C-alpha cells in the first residue's frame, strides 16, 4: 500500500502533463473518477464528463500553446488506496521558462484506488504568491 | 434499505460537514487555537499565496493573521459536494469567504470555493487538507 500509493500519485501528474502537451481533453479527463471534481481559480466542475467539455473549450482558447511544469511538495498516505500530491509549478506561455503571477499555482491531487486503478478523485490549484 | 444496511457513509458525511462550523466559530472569536485544533497533527492549509504544513505551523500563521489582515472579519459558507472516498476518509466542498464589516456577501479575493479533506481518528474527523481558490465569475 506505501509503496503502491506513491508511484501512483506520480503517475496522475505525469498522464495530465502528457494530455496538455498534445492539449488533448479526453486524455485529461480520463484522469479524473467518474465523480471527480477539478476547482481552480474562477472554476469548479463536477464530473468525468463536465471536466473533459470544458477542457475541450480551454485548450482552444486559453490554454492554447501553453505548457505545465511542476514537482511534489507533500504527499501522504490518508488510507488504503487513497493518498494527497501536493505540487508547485503551473502554467508557462510560450517563451516563459518559469511560472509566474496568475500562471503559478500550488496543486492539490487527491487519488483514489478504483477497480485496481488509481483515479483522481479530486484536483484543485490555487495561486502560489510570494511574487 | 433496511435495518441491515449501513447508514454510516451518511453519518460520515454529516460529520465532516460539521467540521466549518468549527472553524466559523473560532473565526468570530479569533482564536487560532480552536482553529487549528481542527487539523490534524501533520495537516495542510493552502491559500493564494500561502502554504502551511502542521497543526502547530497552521497555529502560528493564523495567531498573526488574526492580528492582522483577517481582524474584525467573519465567514460565511455553504456545502456544495460531500464524498465519502473510504472508512474514515471523506471531501467536502465548500462556497462562500470571508466578509469585511458591512459586507452581507464575499466579494472579489474574499470569496472562495474550499475543500475539507477530512480524517477520522479516535473517532474524531480533523482536517488533513484545507485549501481555497477565488470563486470567480465576479
Amino acid at each position: 500500500a506505501p509503496d503502491a500509493a506513491l508511484a501512483a500519485v506520480a503517475a496522475l501528474p505525469a498522464r495530465i502533463v502528457a494530455a496538455w502537451a498534445d492539449h488533448d481533453a479526453d486524455r485529461f479527463a480520463d484522469v479524473f473518477a467518474e465523480d471527480g471534481t477539478m476547482i481552480l481559480p474562477g472554476l469548479f466542475r463536477k464530473g468525468r464528463e463536465n471536466i473533459r467539455t470544458h477542457m475541450a473549450a480551454a485548450f482552444a482558447g486559453p490554454y492554447k500553446g501553453t505548457r505545465v511544469i511542476g514537482s511534489p511538495i507533500d504527499a501522504r498516505l490518508l488510507g488504503d488506496g487513497i493518498a494527497l500530491l501536493i505540487t508547485e509549478g503551473g502554467i508557462l506561455a510560450p517563451g516563459e521558462t518559469e511560472a509566474s503571477g496568475d500562471g503559478a499555482v500550488r496543486a492539490s491531487w487527491l487519488a483514489v484506488e478504483q477497480d485496481g486503478q488509481w483515479r483522481l478523485a479530486a484536483y484543485q490549484n490555487s495561486p502560489r504568491g510570494n511574487d
